[PDB]
């Protein structure tokens, strides 16, 4: 019993992280085999940052401009190529720690772990989901640049996002390890806002099953409902649209609990119309989303 | 920017994480030096009587996919202490330390002695932890790391009827009045613990949520009064002390911060939320605020 937002165990990670250093500007680096992946703006100073030429800073620099430091060690870079707004630093060491990994790009909805790193050192792991506007809601200070996102679904590590840069808002824009940005994001000291949030709606539900396997049935009705009348509703809240993919998605959790995908929406419905009125669902007063469907199969049940 | 709730790297913890089983029970083992940590129930009471019947080959231990060979065993308190041939190479810099409630930690729960999670969680003040635990997660730790040294202050043992958690410290000695027996065990009444709540509201602050905040102060004793109503731990003069630094950085007296809180109870949110909650979240301590609005790392 109990639900809590959990992280993956942070060890295989951990043990890739470190710091890669640029002149003046520092900030973290993943140590995979004799490749360190770290964000492109590591060759950039704040001057740069406006309008920076990224082909033209980088044909600048030589090898030996590169530190990089694993734990006490400095690494030799003998290479060094850029993959998008990543920069891929070839270095003579491959390292011993690295477990077996994927780059996977994740879409909006999806949750994962992230590290947050300072100086290639690790300082705190969290759980958290790519926003629908591409955004992460990540705690980050400066100098977490480089800390990633992953999964590790049995023995292998999924590496979903790297860290790039804050928004204004407080929200964080980022890249998965191919260096693609998610989202309309740019590294670029722009004008640069996140787009309008909304709720991801799928896992919303997904939270509203994990508190009926925990025996939380009070938002519970005798009514169903239609999926375009749900979605009617939902985007009078902000909340995403519930695609027929959703409702497949959702099926195990449907048959666990005995409460049909559409009978749920009809909950999720008269949840935000009625509010909570002073209740809470697995110790929340707000609707959850940042538990996925596969989340709350892994956490309620295995 | 940014506010979440943050465990701390689970790496140094994983590497000790092994699998205990004595007869038909499975469950979990911290692996430090040459001895394995784990329940007691294990074995399941008359926890001498059982151990007494107990050989050292009857506890199988696997760390990974190699099986440890049990050399020895003792009983500390509620903790059964498993001499294995082998010392863990693994083995961080550690200490065994027991918690007040109030004060977190970060949990790696498991099963069959591998790590599938990590969360923070609190020692609630009715001493049971809200964590998230299946069948099989016995023998989870809870931990701190200081700098480099990983300071293990939980060892789950149990799950109470209304879904939290018992357990006890690395020594074996329970939080709370708890027995490791299937008897009628009860949570006792909690309540929320105020200078974390405190600590919450400072952390919204440095990170720009300043609507909660008044012109007003009180006086300790008169915050007590209001606090005790709304069954909030008694505010302390060393947590007023202890919320120093966050008092002196958001330029917000702990007085002040609690005339905000004592509103806060009377009058509530009103439809707004600080930190992304609609409730006042007590699980983070004035260290914890400290260290991830700073960037401490280890
Ligand atoms: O500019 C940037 C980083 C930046 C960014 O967003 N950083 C941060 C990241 N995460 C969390 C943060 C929390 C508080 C403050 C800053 C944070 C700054 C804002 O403008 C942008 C715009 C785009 C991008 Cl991709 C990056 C950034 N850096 C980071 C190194 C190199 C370069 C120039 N440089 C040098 C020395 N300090 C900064
Ligand atoms: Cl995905």
């Amino acid at each position: 019993s109990g639900f809590r937002k959990m992280a993956f165990p942070s060890g295989k990670v951990e043990g890739c992280m470190v710091q890669v250093t640029c002149g003046t500007t520092t900030l973290n680096g993943l140590w995979l085999d004799d490749v360190v992946y770290c964000p492109r703006h590591v060759i950039c100073t704040s001057e740069d940052m406006l309008n920076p030429n990224y082909e033209d800073l980088l044909i600048r620099k030589s090898n030996h401009n590169f530190l990089v430091q694993a734990g006490n060690v400095q690494l030799r870079v003998i290479g060094h190529s850029m993959q998008n707004c990543v920069l891929k630093l070839k270095v003579d060491t491959a390292n011993p720690k690295t477990p077996k990994y994927k780059f996977v790009r994740i879409q909006p909805g999806q949750t994962f772990s992230v590290l947050a790193c300072y100086n290639g050192s690790p300082s705190g792991v969290y759980q958290c989901a790519m926003r629908p506007n591409f955004t992460i809601k990540g705690s980050f200070l400066n100098g977490s640049c480089g800390s990633v996102g992953f999964n590790i679904d049995y023995d292998c590590v999924s590496f979903c996002y790297m860290h790039h840069m804050e928004l204004p808002t407080g929200v964080h824009a980022g890249t998965d390890l191919e260096g693609n940005f998610y989202g309309p994001f740019v590294d670029r000291q722009t004008a640069q806002a996140a787009g309008t949030d909304t709720t991801i709606t799928v896992n919303v539900l997904a939270w509203l099953y994990a508190a009926v396997i925990n025996g939380d049935r009070w938002f519970l009705n005798r009514f169903t409902t239609t999926l375009n009348d749900f979605n009617l509703v939902a985007m009078k809240y902000n909340y995403e649209p519930l695609t027929q993919d959703h409702v497949d998605i959702l099926g195990p959790l449907s048959a666990q609990t005995g409460i049909a995908v559409l009978d749920m929406c009809a909950s999720l419905k008269e949840l935000l119309q009625n509010g909570m009125n002073g209740r809470t669902i697995l110790g929340s007063a707000l609707l959850e989303d940042e538990f996925t469907p596969f989340d709350v199969v892994r956490q309620c049940s295995g």
